[PDB]
């Protein structure tokens, strides 16, 4: 299995006003997005130290009763308002996975979308303060943190495919993103239950089968195991872990926006035992956004496919990715 060439960009220059130094970052980023479709930013301000420590105590202080009380309808018939946001159980001998998915902390009662009831939206969940003390806040921070990070290369992008820098980002707005973080603990397990390792069709070992991401992009954080495998057309290619950076790739609704110029590369998760934390950010738009899709490659950029509004996007492809790859 070769090694897939996966770049490190310096995106501080997008946080900035030197607009030639946007530019040289917006090339690197066009690069990797027509090479393997993965690169890692470096430079991003990020406190990632702070991250990976807040989320391993609660990955490894919380408690049976608590993942119940937070469990998603998936786990927990009583909470049927809850498809997305809380807990994403393990079941020992048979799933390994574990995690906690969080929304807009802006998604309220007396937001408007909740209101009204509109699929994708809901209000997050959170075990109680005073047996995880501090985890909501750094949480909430860590959304906002992210989303500035996020915002950011969405200038690089809309640049890289010579738009204004505005382009996607006007439509990625603090009150209405669908945007997720997802904390998950991957575990080292003695014995490794046989159920959670699927087999490949090249006979790889894996935690999670290829797919396409459901996003515009997705902004990952990994601790330092190396796991990822992006598809080429000489077949999967390793991708080096780097816990200093986020590693960034495009979702299927690039992929839709750019006529397949941005591919969403088709990426899987091999088994590897041991105890490791992935921490996605999925950037999604606001539920009515709608950007009008287009070809680079041509000269007048028409394209001939329909704009999609993001939620509808959403919500039929999580289902999708549910009935594809299995219940996370
Ligand atoms: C990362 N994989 C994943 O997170 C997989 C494939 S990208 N993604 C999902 O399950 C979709 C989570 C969507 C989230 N619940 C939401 O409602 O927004 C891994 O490390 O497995
Ligand atoms: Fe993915």
């Amino acid at each position: 299995v070769s090694k897939a060439n996966v770049p490190k960009i310096d995106v501080s220059p997008l946080f900035g006003d030197d607009q030639a130094a946007k530019m040289r970052v917006a090339q690197q980023i066009d690069a990797a997005s027509r090479d393997t479709g993965f690169f890692y930013a470096v430079n991003h301000g990020i406190n990632v130290q702070r991250l990976s420590q807040k989320t391993k105590e609660f990955h490894m202080s919380i408690t049976p009763e608590e993942k119940w009380d937070l469990a998603i309808r998936a786990y927990n018939k009583e909470h049927q308002d809850q498809v997305r946001a809380g807990y994403y159980l393990s079941i020992p001998g048979k799933k390994a996975v574990e995690s906690f998915c969080y929304l807009n902390p802006n998604f309220t009662p007396d937001h408007p979308r909740i209101q009204a009831k509109t699929p994708t939206h809901e209000v997050n969940v959170w075990p109680d303060e005073t047996k995880h003390p501090g985890f909501q806040d750094f949480a909430e921070q860590y959304y906002w943190d992210v989303f500035g990070l996020s915002s950011a290369l969405l200038k690089g992008y809309a640049l890289a495919l010579g738009k204004e820098e505005n382009f996607f980002a006007r439509h990625f707005k603090p009150d209405d993103t669908l945007a997720s973080v997802v904390l998950i603990r991957y575990p080292y397990l003695d014995p490794y239950p046989e159920a959670a390792i699927k087999t490949a069709a090249d006979g790889t070992k894996l935690s999670f089968e290829w797919h396409e991401d459901v996003s515009l992009i997705t902004v990952l954080y990994q601790s330092n195991v190396q796991n990822l495998q992006v598809e080429t057309a000489a077949g999967y290619q390793d991708i080096e872990a780097d816990d200093t950076g986020y590693l960034i790739n495009c979702g299927s609704y690039m992929a839709h926006l750019t006529n397949n110029y941005y591919k969403a590369p088709i990426h899987r998760v091999k088994w590897v035992n041991a105890e490791r934390q992935s921490l996605p950010f999925f950037v999604n738009l606001g539920y009515d956004s709608v950007i009008d899709p287009f070809d680079p490659r041509e000269p007048n950029g028409k394209s001939d496919r329909e704009p999609l509004s993001y939620g509808d996007y959403l919500q039929n492809g999580l289902v999708s990715l549910i009935n594809k790859n299995g219940q996370t």
